[PDB]
């Protein structure tokens, strides 16, 4: 079905797919795309309002199989700082 296409030349595209699952809450968003320019503390605030949790106790690890990747410990770095790849699990602990 087309063997060539032109870019719907929307500009800006820099998203990456990665799946989300919270520990003490039984809401899972799949298939979740995140600008890589957002911030650590910005996506604390977006995942703060779906999981309802609160910020100030919600830690975020990045996920990896059996071995985790890193621990986003440093609020002022950037998103695709440690998701510069897709296919990444990231799982919220709130405690």
């Amino acid at each position: 079905m087309g063997h060539h296409h032109h870019h719907h030349s929307h500009g800006k595209s820099d998203f990456i797919k990665v799946n989300v699952s919270n520990s003490h809450n039984d809401a899972v968003a799949f298939e979740v795309k995140l600008a890589k320019d957002l911030t650590v503390a910005q996506l604390k605030t977006k995942l703060e309002i779906l999981t309802g949790g609160c910020a100030g106790t919600m830690k975020v690890q990045v996920f990896k199989g059996d071995t985790c990747v890193s621990t986003m410990d440093n609020n002022d770095a950037q998103l695709g700082y440690y998701a510069n790849s897709d296919g990444l699990r990231l799982h919220v602990v709130d405690s």
